[PDB]
């Protein structure tokens, strides 16, 4: 039989979540979502069992001044994983060490914070002294910030940078949770504003798309699934197998 494929990945509402159930989960029942759902579609078409395994030291992934990479890029360049099924953001930087599908979904960098300030752009956040502003750690939208040569943003990333300790947060969980209880604004992808904002009624997003750009399945350079999957993931958007699990996960609007 085939080989059972190992899949990285990472907890992220709507896309990786754990399952509620009075009774024991095991193995990969312990866990629903966007993501899940698109591994039993691709599996499918591909021929192949999975096992999901979440990322050991829960990044994404970002390299150090050494070049060497952590997070679920580290794993597949690594050879631990086969896969990596998660939002995972295609980048130049990260284009040159694995190898990523073609997109399943686009989204951009905006601003996710609390109601009820005057500001209304990432040059306003930048520019104003009261409320402080970061992102995930050893994600994309840090390595967005530590790369751009926009004047805007190359200050946002020097702010980020010396208050690193605090700016960069491990997770998405807890910047959700430092916008409700501190004055810091999470520089957050859009799809996962867009979610949270329908959900709970005290959060909004700032200003519009600093970028834009998508998410696709990771595998090792040279893996012989990264075009099958590609071509997958074209089947799976044509036949819009896609947008109606994107409507099933976010569904649906909850706030004014
Ligand atoms: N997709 C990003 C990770 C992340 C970001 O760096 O913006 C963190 C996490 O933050 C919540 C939205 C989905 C995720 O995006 C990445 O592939 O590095």
């Amino acid at each position: 039989a085939n080989r059972t494929l190992i899949v990285t990945t990472i907890l992220e509402e709507p896309y990786v979540m754990y399952r509620k159930s009075d009774k024991p989960l095991y193995g990969n029942d312990r866990f629903e979502g966007y993501c899940l759902d698109l591994l039993k579609e691709l599996s499918n078409i591909l021929g192949f069992i999975y096992d999901v395994k979440l990322v050991p030291d829960g990044k994404y992934g970002a390299q150090n001044d050494k070049g060497e990479w952590n997070g679920m890029v580290k794993e597949l360049i690594d050879h631990r994983a086969d896969l990596a099924v998660a939002p995972l953001t295609i980048t130049y930087v990260r284009e040159k060490v694995i190898d990523f599908s073609k997109p399943f979904m686009t989204l951009g960098i905006s601003i996710l914070y609390r109601k009820g300030t005057p500001i209304d752009s990432a040059d306003d956040l930048a520019k104003q002294t009261k409320i402080e502003y970061g992102a995930v750690r050893d994600g994309s939208t840090m390595t967005f910030f530590k790369k751009s040569k926009i004047s805007t943003y190359e200050k946002m990333w020097a702010f980020m940078s010396s208050r690193q300790q605090t700016a960069l947060v491990r997770n998405s969980d807890e910047g959700i949770q430092r916008v409700l209880t501190t004055d810091y604004a999470l520089l957050m992808e859009s799809t996962s504003i867009e979610y949270v904002t329908q959900r709970n009624c005290n959060l909004t997003q700032i200003g519009g798309l600093i970028d834009s750009k998508g998410y696709g399945v990771g595998t090792p350079i040279g893996s012989p699934y990264r075009d099958k999957i590609t071509i997958a993931i074209l089947q799976l958007q044509e036949e819009g197998k896609l947008h109606m699990m994107k409507e099933k996960w976010w569904r649906g609007n909850g706030c004014p």
